[PDB]
């Protein structure tokens, strides 16, 4: 239920405990970076932080945050299985949660899956 | 932000029933009836305050449990109990636990140990 993200610069997505946006950037996968999947309904999920809040597309407007008290929508993401076994984030604008290599905040603006798109994951508590 | 669902380990949403007899855990997705607002009840207790502004009661264990109190006394007074395996249960003023009954049956307070039907996944919702 809780899980970890690993985005294409081997580095961990990062609430940032909801303060200012998202970052793929951590080391390890510490308390920051597990996030419990939601079962939002209609093949939807959600992800909440280690702050109790939720994690949102923004609809792409600026760099995604975990910051939201409440689930609607831009809060809730397609969970896509990837061949090579990596989940891909479909905000609810239909874009894709990037790590943007860890260059910038996360983003959910690009239309397409590329590398910078897919994430290794795993269960961890 | 304090307005929650309940999704019991049936995968199925707590479902008010609009204050029409008992409440089921059989809903396919949550909406306005799986929305429950956690109302602060005193002595670190809770209420649940339905879609139809009534409140859930356990009805004490003898009988299924109903979203139609106009108020708080107690039988709507509960215990939100944090798992450790991230979900949570509702402990009634009986000492029981509200259970799924996995959708076989109308949701009940008469159980008393949290077992599989009566722990839940939750999340706030708008
Ligand atoms: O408590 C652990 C957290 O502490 C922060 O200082 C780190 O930047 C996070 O990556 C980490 O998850
Ligand atoms: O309802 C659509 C969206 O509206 C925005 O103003 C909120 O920031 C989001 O959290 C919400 O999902
Ligand atoms: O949309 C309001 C309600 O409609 C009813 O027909 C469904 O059974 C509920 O699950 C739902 O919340």
């Amino acid at each position: 239920k809780t899980i970890w993200l690993q985005g294409f610069n081997s580095k961990y997505v990062n609430s940032r405990n909801g303060q200012g946006a998202m970052w793929c950037d951590s080391d390890t996968p510490q308390a920051w970076e597990l996030f419990t999947v939601i079962d939002a309904g209609n093949g939807k999920i959600a992800l909440r932080g280690n702050n109790g809040l939720y994690v949102s597309s923004e609809n792409g407007e600026q760099a995604m945050t975990c910051n939201r008290p409440a689930i609607n929508g831009w809060e809730v993401f397609d969970w896509i299985s990837n061949s090579d076994g990596s989940v891909s984030l479909r905000g609810s604008n239909g874009m894709y949660v990037s790590s943007e290599n860890g260059e910038q905040a996360i983003t959910c603006n690009r239309p397409a899956i590329d590398g910078w798109e897919r994430f290794n994951w795993a269960a961890a508590t």
